[PDB]
């Protein structure tokens, strides 16, 4: 049916990684968005000016905001903008829409304008008003009993969380499900306690974190490198029938491309790979 519209209030907007915030919007009037896991809404901003030095960035992330010279950026937006963001909540988490949003700052060294909507999102404080439109979606789980392999990176965590909670807690599914998330270091990993608990509670579910640049403080002895190599070496290379799995992918462009190439090379048919392309 026609697009619905809600004037929401910001409940919380902390960083969950150095360059990713978890934005939670409370819907008005006790309403909920009738969305499906993997779906999205559009957020809108009015004309504005935002200065990055005004952002609230939690303490452990600030050193890299200094290193990346982020505090000098200013974004001037002369007209209303709309952008899609994927729900990180699943449908049984009512009354809110929750997001994982990467700050799309200018490439280091360039003179390009900062990202219009994400810069505005990073200055949202509890109590601010945000207009939301939707729901929309196409990145939906197939209705089968096949093994599921979820692959995520960056703010692609949002539909990954939605999908995984939907399978395990709403559908109470017993399908074989794994989740593979690539990040730079432990400070860039989030929802780790949630996934560890879901693995403890659901013997059909397993997750894996691979770090590309583990930091000394991480004392990391787990998987390292790029997620497409990790998933191949530690699981798919020896899998009896990878072509029988359903793959659900959402990451930054380079990750999407590398994972899809790895899978197609293994003989997985493109029909068995569902991609949520954020268009980065
Ligand atoms: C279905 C869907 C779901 C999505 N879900 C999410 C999600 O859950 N989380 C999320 O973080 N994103 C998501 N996205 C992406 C999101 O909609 C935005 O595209 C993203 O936030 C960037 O928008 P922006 O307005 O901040 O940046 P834009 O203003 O669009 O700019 C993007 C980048 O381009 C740079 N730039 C500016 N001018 C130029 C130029 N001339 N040449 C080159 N580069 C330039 C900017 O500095 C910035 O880095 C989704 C997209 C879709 C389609
Ligand atoms: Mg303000």
């Amino acid at each position: 049916g026609p697009v619905k519209k809600w004037e929401c209030t910001v409940e919380s907007n902390p960083n969950v990684a150095t360059f990713i915030k978890e934005l939670t919007l409370r819907l008005p009037d006790g309403e909920s968005v009738d969305f499906r896991a993997g779906g999205y809404v559009q957020l809108e901003c009015p004309p504005h000016v935002v200065e990055y030095k005004d952002f609230d960035i939690q303490p452990e992330y600030r050193g890299d905001w200094d290193k990346f010279n982020m505090w000098r950026y200013v974004s001037k937006v002369d007209e209303t903008v709309i952008r899609a963001y994927s729900m990180a909540n699943y449908p049984e988490e009512q009354g809110v829409v929750k997001f994982n949003i990467r700050i799309a700052s200018p490439p280091p060294g360039s003179d390009l304008p900062p990202g219009q909507m994400s810069s505005w999102v990073f200055n949202l404080k509890p109590g601010d008003k945000v207009t939301v439109y939707g729901p929309f979606g196409e990145f939906f789980a197939k209705d089968t009993e096949a093994e599921m392999v979820f692959i995520g990176g960056g703010a692609g965590m949002a539909p990954m969380r939605s999908h995984i909670f939907d399978q395990l807690r709403r559908l109470k599914s017993n399908r074989k499900i794994s989740f593979w998330y690539g990040a730079r270091s432990l400070r860039e990993a989030f929802y780790t306690e949630e996934y560890d608990q879901l693995q403890a509670e659901n013997p059909n579910f397993q997750w894996h974190l691979a770090l590309s640049d583990p930091q000394p403080e991480d004392n990391w002895t787990g998987l390292t490198g790029f997620i497409h190599n990790v998933l191949f070496e530690n699981y798919l290379k020896d899998h009896p029938a990878p072509e029988d799995c359903e793959f659900y992918m959402c990451g930054p462009p380079m990750m999407n491309a590398a994972v899809i190439k790895m899978l197609t090379d293994l003989g997985v048919e493109r029909e068995n790979i569902l991609l949520d392309d954020f268009g980065g």
